[PDB]
């Protein structure tokens, strides 16, 4: 119906600003762009999905997620790449993985603050009928 192609406009307003609040974060810098061939040509045999903020903007425009629970699973992903790829004791690592964790947890921060549970569960049953 119109009214569901208006809930799922509404889902790509909402996630659009969330991610630009992330994208602008000087913490958050790292995780803005895939990372270059060139500079780690070894990355791409380690991590087998790369994903990242510009590439979530990218996916919200070609209506990827109908869901929260959908872009919350490209967010885990950007964070748990950077934990596994990053693993060693040394300052450079432990710098990028207390990055990560803190892009995790300040997205899930605002959805819990901003996102209505109601408006979620409504996506999740359009979803569900398709
Ligand atoms: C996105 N979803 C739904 C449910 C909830 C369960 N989750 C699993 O990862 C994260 C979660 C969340 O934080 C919400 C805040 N309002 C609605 C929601």
């Amino acid at each position: 119906s119109m009214q569901e192609e208006d809930t799922f406009r509404e889902l790509r307003i909402f996630l659009r600003n969330v991610t630009h609040r992330l994208a602008i974060d000087k913490r958050f810098r790292v995780f803005t762009k895939p990372v270059d061939p060139d500079e780690v040509p070894d990355y791409r045999t380690v991590i087998k999905e790369p994903m990242d903020l510009s590439s979530v903007i990218s996916k919200i425009d070609l209506h990827k997620y109908l869901t929260v629970k959908d872009y919350l699973r490209d967010i885990d992903l950007i964070c748990s790449n950077a934990l596994e790829y990053n693993p060693d004791r040394d300052p450079g690592d432990r710098l990028i993985r207390h990055r990560a964790c803190a892009l995790r947890d300040t997205a899930y921060a605002i959805i819990k603050e901003e996102l209505d549970e109601d408006f979620e569960q409504l996506c999740e049953e359009i979803q569900e009928s398709r």
